[PDB]
């Protein structure tokens, strides 16, 4: 409706994509609506996360099965809450929403380290990929 | 975190490109972050259904400019509310929305009928596209001539 000095939509798109955006394998909403889970949930974004090159310097699979580590925790939880626009939303409120995932058995916290979790459903038979292959797409050693 | 009888997240996602979704031109979050708009709005919305081959059947354009109808009312109606958590969304909602860009000169009704609209606001500046471009992208048949 409006244009601005310098950089049009095409311009925007353009240059995200040119930083890797906008192209995670497994984007979140696509994901609630396979599993018809409603809302897009937090392991959701996570994996939508992990699997967008973009975002590696503050999330990212640590190269063991689904092990990822939160390299920039504050990041993660200022991401979920735009996306939910939950503008609350903070590391304190994100951890509590990992260690809601044990139980479950949906998410499980690595001993001896910080920040690194790992998811420990079924993720292969859902998702179709292997952690190795996802590694691979994504460039992890 | 588990499997259904039939098709993996991956064969979802293939299936759905082979029927040409999830891939507009004009995604409406994207359009929000570039506006800074927060939320999406209708119309970036009905921007995204214009602009996404798998919707054409119930949202298209006209080929003229940026006039555009509404083949099935109710299914954009019914998928703008999926976007926006409004399941009660039909197009009696739907409409009073589009009324409400009327004096904002965002999108206009077109006057003689009586599912046809316009939008009104620079969006060959905004987008980087011009009407005849995102046409020829969708393969849009108008419908005056034609």
């Amino acid at each position: 409706m409006n244009h601005k000095p310098k950089g049009t939509f095409k311009d925007y798109v353009r240059d995200r994509a040119d930083l890797n955006k906008d192209k995670p394998v497994i984007p979140a909403a696509a994901l609630a609506g396979y599993t018809g889970s409603g809302p897009i949930q937090l392991w959701q974004f996570l994996l939508e996360l992990l699997t967008d090159k973009s975002c590696q310097s503050f999330i990212s699979w640590t190269g063991d099965g689904w092990e990822f580590k939160l390299s920039d925790p504050d990041e993660v939880a200022r991401r979920w809450g735009k996306r939910k626009n939950k503008p609350k939303m903070n590391y304190e409120k994100l951890s509590r929403g990992l260690r809601y995932y044990y139980d479950k058995n949906i998410i499980h916290k690595t001993a001896g380290k910080r920040y690194v979790y790992r998811f420990v459903c079924d993720l292969q038979s859902l998702l179709g990929y292997t952690p190795e292959e996802l590694h691979a797409m994504l460039d992890v050693k």
